[PDB]
């Protein structure tokens, strides 16, 4: 009954209502609007909540699901790379999880710059990419890891661990088992990096806006939301946080499309069921 079809339908009903409420109006005061004439949103209908926006020129949001703090964003546009790197550096990013596949990135029609597997200079910022380990996630899904060293005059140099799911499907959802494996890897990688900063007495530890895992796929609403849901379920502080809570929180803090597909929600529901976590709020 708590995970039966009627509970699942009720969850869907509540979430659909929320999506409708959060649909952007023309020049919606709730959503970030482009300044300067440059394209801001990769997709016109996938907008960035203004009050939680990380930077004025990025489609990117601070999200807190229960106690779990992250940043969710779109795959940055070519024009946005300098700002994106500055975000990554200023956040002292403990892990960047990229859920867009190599196939997607390679499709030049999609405008997804290969910004983390190659080195480059973007305005004032110089970035060096290095290959690190590779970790299997199940079902032949592979996480390729990198470190990005971000250098800029006047700024401290920051190295960001990257977890790239190079063969993450976009046509089908990955299983709860793959999702769990990915959440554990991303969490573990963030933990190691955050520990390093703690050991150096970094001032970023005291700052709520910093040390956030950064997660993006192509749009930052499907695969991204599925991962963030799994990560929040991995957080021992989040007992009794329901699936309704986690999805509504993602939606209010980014846009109404978070967890876009029923296929993705099914994964979150299965993970919740495995923990005996509630789907709905009383």
């Amino acid at each position: 009954s708590p995970y039966g079809p009627e509970a699942r339908a009720e969850l869907s009903s509540r979430l659909t209502t929320l999506r409708n409420t959060l649909a952007p109006a023309t020049n919606d005061p709730r959503y970030l609007q482009a300044c300067g004439g440059e394209k801001l949103n990769r997709f016109r209908d996938i907008q960035c909540r203004r009050q939680t926006a990380v930077r004025a020129d990025l489609n990117a949001n601070y999200i807190q699901v229960g106690n779990t703090r992250t940043i969710a964003c779109q795959y940055p546009l070519q024009s946005q790379l300098e700002s994106h790197f500055r975000m990554l550096a200023e956040n002292r990013t403990p892990v960047l999880a990229v859920l867009a596949s190599s196939s997607e990135i390679a499709n030049q029609r999609f405008g997804m710059p290969d910004y983390f597997r190659q080195s480059g200079t973007y305005g004032s910022i110089t970035v060096e990419s290095k290959m690190t380990q590779q970790v299997g996630l199940g079902d032949g899904i592979m996480a390729d890891m990198y470190t990005l060293t971000i250098r800029e005059a006047g700024q401290k140099t920051i190295s960001v661990p990257v977890v790239h799911v190079g063969n993450f499907p976009d046509q089908t959802a990955v299983s709860s088992e793959v999702t769990k494996a990915l959440a554990s890897l991303v969490d573990q990688t963030a933990e190691t990096k955050r520990n390093m900063y703690e050991s150096k007495g970094s001032s970023a530890v005291a700052d709520d806006s910093k040390l956030r895992p950064v997660i993006h796929c192509r749009a930052g609403v499907g695969r991204t939301a599925q991962l963030i849901g799994a990560m929040c379920m991995n957080d021992s502080r989040n007992s009794q946080l329901s699936v309704e809570d986690m999805v509504s929180q993602m939606r209010v803090q980014r846009n109404g499309i978070m967890v876009q597909k029923d296929e993705q929600l099914d994964v979150l529901i299965k993970l919740a069921e495995g923990q005996g976590r509630p789907l709905l709020n009383s």
